[PDB]
Order: C-alpha cells, then sequence, then structure tokens
C-alpha cells in the first residue's frame, strides 16, 4: 500500500563501482519488497537503468525530482529514514504514503541523509526524519538499503519489534 521510495539523489557524484553497489542493493531491495507485498526510484537517470540488472517494468522508476514524483501522487508528508534524526520511528508513522530511504553508500561516513529532507521541505512536503536504533544506538542497525528496508518491512507487516527487527536483519 505505502511507497518505499529510494531517492537516488548524489547519483552522478558517485564512482563507478559505488554506482554499482547502489544499482545492487536496489535490485535487493526490490526482490525483498517481492517476499512481501510499490518500490519506487526518484532521480531515476539512463545509466541507473543501464546498470539497474532487474525488471524495470517490476519498479517504478521516475527521472526527476523526488518532490515531483510526491506531488504527482498526492503526497505531501513522508518519513525520511535518516540515521542522524533525533526521533525513532514507530507506528505512529505506519500511516505516512511514503518512505524514503536515501540512494547512498559510504566509502568515512558524512551526513548526506539529512539533506534530502532539507531539500523536501524546501518544495513543500511534510517530512517526518525517522531512525532505527538497536536499544537507542544506531551502532549495530545495517545501514544498506535493502536491510533498512527489511527492517520497516519486519515491523510493518510482521509485527516484529524494532530491537527484533534490526537483530534479524544484522
Ligand atoms: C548506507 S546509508 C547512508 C549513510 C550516510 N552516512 C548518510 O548519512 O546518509 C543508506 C540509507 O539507509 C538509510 N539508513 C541507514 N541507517 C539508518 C538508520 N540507522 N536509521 C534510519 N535510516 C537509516 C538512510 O536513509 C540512508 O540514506
Amino acid at each position: 500500500w505505502p511507497y518505499f521510495i529510494i531517492d537516488l539523489y548524489h547519483w552522478d557524484k558517485h564512482t563507478q563501482k559505488e554506482k554499482g553497489k547502489i544499482a545492487l542493493q536496489v535490485n535487493q531491495s526490490y526482490g525483498l519488497l517481492r517476499d512481501y507485498f510499490e518500490l519506487a526510484v526518484t532521480w531515476a537517470n539512463e545509466e541507473f537503468r543501464e546498470m539497474f540488472h532487474g525488471p524495470l517494468d517490476r519498479i517504478t522508476t521516475y527521472g526527476g525530482p523526488t518532490s515531483e514524483f510526491l506531488k504527482e501522487n498526492g503526497i505531501n508528508e513522508v518519513v525520511l529514514l535518516d540515521p542522524w534524526a533525533e526521533e525513532v520511528l514507530s507506528e505512529k508513522d505506519f500511516d505516512v504514503k511514503a518512505f524514503i530511504i536515501g540512494g547512498i553508500v559510504d566509502t568515512n561516513k558524512k551526513k548526506t541523509t539529512p539533506k534530502i529532507g532539507e531539500e523536501l521541505e524546501s518544495a513543500g512536503i511534510k517530512v517526518r526524519r525517522r531512525k532505527i536504533v538497536l536499544r537507542g544506538d544506531v551502532v549495530g542497525v545495517p545501514d544498506r538499503i535493502n536491510r533498512i528496508l527489511g527492517i520497516i518491512l519486519k515491523m510493518m507487516v510482521e509485527g516484529k519489534s524494532m530491537d527484533e527487527a534490526v537483530y534479524e536483519m544484522q
């Protein structure tokens, strides 16, 4: 029912190896979502479509800004999965019609995801910045795009607690 959007913002600033890792994690995110239930990829340029080794016809790919995609589908509020957020994701956020995971890979960390939120709010989108924690700490939480999606799906579909979902995906 809800959209799981992978924001490919930052794409052209990545190396070819990092692009391949992002595309792989998107492919794994699709197969994982295929084992549950609606996967959307914004800023989805032609190079990503060429690197994506999965069924492009089975996912939603939008080449332009995430905000435009959200507005075209009547979504004014989203949940942005952000490890730097101060508030933890909870069941009070599962009524939102779109969850956004940043198409980001590290090579050592940097504060990259909240810039997506600032961009969305600058375009008029209400953004709930939500972090996933294990025992109140982001340490131990896998940050791969597919792993974050798996944690969310285990909480939303299987009713697992966050600690259970994180540890199972850890
Ligand atoms: C490899 S992480 C990127 C980490 C990068 N240092 C940053 O600050 O965005 C890829 C995506 O997974 C999501 N993510 C990773 N860890 C998270 C966490 N602990 N809580 C919520 N979202 C997380 C973020 O949305 C991020 O865009």
